[PDB]
Formats: structure tokens, sequence, C-alpha cells
DNA sequence: CGATCACGC
DNA sequence: ACGGCGTGATCG
């Protein structure tokens, strides 16, 4: 059992400078979403207030926004967004238990406080789907069913903090989550909250035009097939090309035949119908995902998108983003880049800024292990996918061909990562002897970068886990396992994970660094996007020549390697335009 | 619901 | 079995 009050109004002793701070938002996407109960824990009790009452309630507003009145959270900009969507500043969040947890271990997919509390072993606290229910059982009780969880997990809270905080310390990770990950869910916020400006009707005029283009290309491939069918079904395109063209089966899976891009461009000898195969996913991508599901979420009124950027979600440390995904816009093709034309300031006389990282992972690999050959290059500025070429090839700098290049930059990035002769020679579709030379080639020209991935397996085998610059961890039970495949592909997690996970860390602290110079020259540019090495901007027109400068100083100073850092950057009418 | 396929880093 | 990390449309 747990005393609290169910109070039918706020008191002073609800307004302590140090509580757990439950404000429960139960849809998953909390844009817009209705607050249904709060909880306050604190030294003098337990308390439950209807949102009706403390969110019109002057003191409890006041309270909410003071930064000296410290209060500790799970899931604050959950929290923070949907206050601000009510439009009620959130301020003082000294302690995130989704934080705290996800960096302990991202492998334990923390989601709610009692998955939390269980790394403590800490069982006064129910499960968020126990109270609330399973996907379409999803409902808030009774209130006093409500209030008494939303009590528990503000009391849970206030319990393990400390404990949390204890364990964060011994790992050296305190301070990771204090002045890192907590400062940049703040900034995230004001991101998700902020949003991004639509042109739907230029989408809906590229959705028109796609439509005609989808059923020209439909009724072609059904003539070249001579059957109809859904193009959609890698099943039923696998009847027809493996069984009534008799095309040769390239690779087959775990379930049948790969129709795989690789596969239809190997097929392409064979037939002319894969081509046209290839053309069709292509649209087919833009209009289902680029097109139409852009559409269905943005808001109609002012015609903005608002991401959620989970923060606690990936192995790495990476951000991920959903509902919409705006982490993979389409940039490659010319045709799926045009919906960034789409992309649009959100006021007049505003233009979108671009600035990204060259080649942040394999700087941060340099770094790392310390190889000779890779650090000069980034030292001296050489193109380092023309210098792998050079090596590979056996030739000098103007017999690289732009295949080669491309060749090389598989290898670069690949490479450091466990690729194989069998997935290079695959990929590139090249002679697997070739691809073998390659590896051998590399790893000739970077010895360091060999011993780099020796050194790091063996501390993952030794340590149990790998660790990033800035002290994030993966925990790596399945190392030395005796089965081949678990093992390797531990191993490969071993490889990469220091490696992007260090990229993750550093673009973090330059946001953090980014969101103090803009507030402290007191312009008003601010953050729309992170794309992983890249950070999308949008600022009055008038702004650009300062953003031109300090954008891309304070992305190459946050943190100081074995290399330079190097930042690309453009502006523009358009997303699309800032190239 | 887990796989397949396409998009990004 | 045979580079890493993601989201999501779509299928059977
Ligand atoms: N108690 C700690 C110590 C370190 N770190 C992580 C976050 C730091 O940003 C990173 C850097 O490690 P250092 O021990 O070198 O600390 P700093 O470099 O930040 O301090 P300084 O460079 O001023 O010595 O390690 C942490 O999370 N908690
Ligand atoms: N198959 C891929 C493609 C890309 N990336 C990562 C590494 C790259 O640094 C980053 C950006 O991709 P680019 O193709 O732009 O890589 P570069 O900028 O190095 O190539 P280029 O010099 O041709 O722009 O994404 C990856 O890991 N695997
Ligand atoms: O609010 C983000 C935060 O919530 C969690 C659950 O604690 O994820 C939920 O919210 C996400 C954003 O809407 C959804 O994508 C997800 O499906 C839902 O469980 C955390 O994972 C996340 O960090
Ligand atoms: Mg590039």
């Amino acid at each position: 059992k747990m005393a609290f009050t169910l109070a039918d109004r706020v008191t002073e002793e609800m307004l302590a400078d140090k509580a757990a701070l439950v404000v429960e938002v139960v849809e998953e996407n909390y844009h817009d979403a209705p607050i249904v109960g709060i909880a306050v824990v604190n030294e003098h009790g337990r308390f439950f207030l209807r949102p009706e009452t403390a969110l019109a309630d002057p003191q409890f507003v006041a309270w909410l926004g003071d930064e000296t009145k410290k209060k500790s959270m799970f899931d604050s900009k959950r929290a923070a967004v949907a206050l601000k969507w009510k439009g009620i500043e959130l301020c003082g969040v000294s302690f995130d238990l989704l934080l705290a947890a996800y960096l302990l271990d991202p492998a334990q997919g923390v989601d709610d406080v009692a998955a939390a509390a269980k790394m403590k072993q800490y069982e006064a606290v129910r499960p968020d789907e126990a109270v609330y229910g399973k996907g379409a059982k999803r409902a808030v009780p009774d209130e006093p069913v409500l209030a008494e969880h939303l009590v528990r997990k503000a009391a849970a809270i206030w319990e393990l903090e400390r404990p949390f905080l204890d364990e964060l310390r011994r790992n050296e990770q305190d301070r990771l989550l204090v002045e890192l990950e907590q400062p940049l869910s703040s900034i995230l916020a004001e991101m998700e909250f902020a949003g991004v400006k639509v042109d739907t009707k230029r989408l809906e005029q590229m959705g028109k035009e796609l439509a005609e283009q989808l059923g020209t290309v439909e009724q072609r491939i059904y003539e070249l097939a001579g059957q109809e069918f859904n193009i959609n079904s890698p099943k039923q395109l696998g009847v027809i090309l493996f069984e009534k063209l008799q095309l040769p089966v390239l690779k087959k899976t775990k379930t049948g035949y790969s129709t795989s891009a690789d596969v239809l461009e190997k097929l392409a000898p064979y037939h002319e119908i894969v081509e046209n195969i290839l053309h069709y996913r292509q649209l087919g991508k833009l209009q289902s995902t680029y097109i139409e599901g852009l559409l269905k979420v943005v808001r109609p009124a002012t015609k903005k998108v608002h991401t959620i950027f989970n923060q606690a979600l990936t192995q790495t440390g990476r951000l991920s983003s959903t509902e919409p995904n705006l982490q993979n816009i389409p940039i490659r093709l010319e045709e799926g880049r045009k919906i960034r034309q789409a992309f649009v300031p959100s006021e007049s006389d505003w233009l979108i800024f671009a600035a990204d990282y060259s080649q942040i992972e394999l700087r941060v690999l340099a770094h790392i292990a310390e190889d000779d050959n890779l650090m000069e290059a980034f030292r001296r500025d050489l193109d380092i996918h023309t210098k792998t070429a050079m090596d590979i090839f056996q030739v000098s700098e103007d017999e690289v061909t732009p295949n080669m290049r491309r060749q090389a930059k598989a290898v670069n990035f690949g490479i450091p990562y466990g690729i194989s002769d069998y997935g290079l020679a695959q990929n590139l579709n090249i002679s697997r002897k070739e691809a073998a030379e390659f590896i051998e080639r590399y790893f000739e020209s970077f010895p360091g970068v060999k011993r780099y991935m020796e050194n790091i397996v063996q501390e993952a085998k030794q340590k149990g886990y790998v660790t990033t610059l800035l002290h994030r961890r993966r925990y790596l039970p399945d190392i030395t396992s005796r089965n081949f495949n678990v093992r390797s592909f531990a191993e490969r997690m071993a490889m990469n994970t220091p490696i992007q996970g260090s990229a993750a860390d550093i673009i973090k602290k330059a946001m953090i660094d980014l969101n103090a110079r803009l507030k402290e020259e007191r312009l008003q540019a601010h953050l729309l996007l992170q794309v992983h090495d890249e950070l999308i901007l949008e600022a009055p027109k008038e702004e650009m020549e300062r953003l031109c400068r300090l954008v891309p100083e304070v992305m190459e100073q946050a943190v100081t390697l074995r290399v330079p850092l190097k930042v690309d950057y453009h502006y523009g009418s358009t997303w699309y335009d800032a190239k």
C-alpha cells in the first residue's frame, strides 16, 4: 500500500524545490495530446492533481516554469512537449529516468517506469500496459486507479534517482547524462514542437504526376510479363521472374527467391523487365512513403509536420525519427530528391540552412585506431576514397575512374565493420578473388585499422562491452559464443559501435553548444532537424552570413580529435536548394 | 507479426 | 552464414 493525497486544489507544500513529477500523456504520439493526470512526490508527501485544476493554477504553472525548482521525471521530453501544446513551459528537470536507464543499458529497451524500476529490483509500480491495456484495449482507467498509478510512478522516480546516479557515476557516465543527454532532450523538445513547414500543394502535384507514371510503368510491366500480378508482392514477382520467365535464381532467402535491388541489377543481362521493376519500386516508394505518408501527418492549418526524435532507442546512441521519419528524405536520385523542395521555411523571408560533417565516422576511426596512414590523409584533407582506390587498384591518382572511386567507397565504409570478400563481391558485382585482394591491400595500407578490429573485439570479450568517446556503452554478451554466426555478429557490433556511437556523441554535443551560441547572440536561427551527421536549421535571410561562420565552427570544435573535423554547409529557399 | 524491400546516415 | 544503425509500406 502507498498513502497519497488525491488533491482538489494546489497547495504550497506541493511546490517544494525538489520533487518527482509525472505529467501523464497516454497517447503514444504526444503532440497535441491530452494530459490525463499529474503526480507530485516530494519531502512533504505524495499528491495526485487533475490536469484541469493544476494547469489552470497560477502558482503551479509558475512552479513548473521555475528552473530553480528541480524535478525528477521519466521522459521529460514527452511532458515538456505536451505542455508546449497547452502553452505551458517546463523548466528545472535535473534527472530523467528514461535517459538514465538508456545510458546504463540500451539493450533493455526501457520504455516505462516499471522497466527502469526492474533494473534496481524496485517492484512497487505497475507497467504502463498493465494499467492502460495493450493495443485495442488502450484506455485511461477510473480516476482512483489512474491516480495511484501516477503517484506510484512519481514515487519510483523519487526512490530510484540516487541508485541510478550512483551506478552511472560508477560507470563514468553521470556527466554523459547530466551534461549531454539531458540538455539535448530540451533542445529536441523545441525542435519537435516548432516542426517543419511543408508545401503540401507541391507534394499533391508530385503525387498526381507519380500516379500517372506508376500506371504507365505497371501496364508496361504486365506487358513484358505477359501476365497481371501484384508487383509489390516479392512472392508474386518471384513466380513471374523465376518460374514464368525462367530467369536464373541468384539468391534464395530463408523464405524463397530474392527480388532485391542487387539481384534485379544482376539480372539485367537476362531480361529488360528488371529495369522496369526497379523503376516501379522507386516511384512506388516516393508515392506511398514521401507523398501519401507525409501528407497524412501534416497539420492542415499550419502545414507543419512534427516528428518525434526518439532519444532512447538505438543501440549505438544515435537518435531515430518517427511519424514522420525526417531522417530518410530522399537525396541520391534526382526524382526523389525533389521531395525536398516541399520542405520550406516557416516564415516569409526565412531560409533553410544545412551543415554536414564530412566522413565523421572515418575520422573517428582514424582517431581511435591511430593508423598513421589514415590520420595523415585527414590531417592533409586528401580524398580518402581516391586514396583507397589508388591503393586497392594499385594505380596513380589520375588513373582512378569514377567507378573505381565508388568501389573504394564501399571498401572504406565496409571493411572496418567486418565486410567479407563475399559481401564486397556481391555488393559491387565484382570478382570475389578481386574483392579479397581489395581487402588484403586495404589492410597492408591501413594496418592500424586491422589492429583496431583485433583489439576492440578482444576488449569486448574481456570486458563484456564496448565504449564510445564520451563513455556511452553497449554490452555484447553474445561475443564469446561458440557459434560462428552469433559470435561473428557480436564481433562486427564491437567493431562498429565505438565508431558510429562516438560520431553520435560528437554531433549531440555540437547541438548543445550551438543552441547556447544562438541564444547567446539572440539570433532567430533555430534547429529543425538532425540527420545523424548533419544539422538542418531555418533563419531569417539576414542571419545567413553569421550562420556560415558560426554553425561550421561550433560543429568542428565540439570535440578535439587526433584529426580535424570538417563541416560543409549550404543554404537556400528550400531544403532542396540548400545544396 | 516477422520478413522483404526501399529510403537515409 | 558471409559491413553497421535506423523507419515504414507492404505482404502473406
Ligand atoms: N564522471 C564522468 C566522467 C566522464 N564522463 C564522460 C562524459 C565526458 O564528456 C567524457 C570525457 O571524459 P573525461 O574524463 O576526459 O572528461 P572531460 O574531457 O569532459 O573533462 P576534461 O576534458 O575537462 O578533463 O566522459 C561521464 O559521463 N561521467
Ligand atoms: N552504404 C553506405 C553509405 C553511406 N554510409 C555513411 C558513411 C558516409 O560518410 C555517410 C554519407 O554517405 P556519402 O555516400 O555521402 O559518403 P561520402 O560523403 O564519404 O562520399 P562522397 O565523398 O562521394 O560524398 O553515410 C554508410 O555507412 N554506408
Ligand atoms: O516519447 C518518446 C519515448 O516514449 C517511448 C516509450 O517510453 O516510446 C513511445 O513513444 C514513441 C514516440 O511516439 C513511439 O515511437 C513508441 O512506439 C512509443 O512506445 C520511448 O521509446 C521514447 O523514447
Ligand atoms: Mg558524401
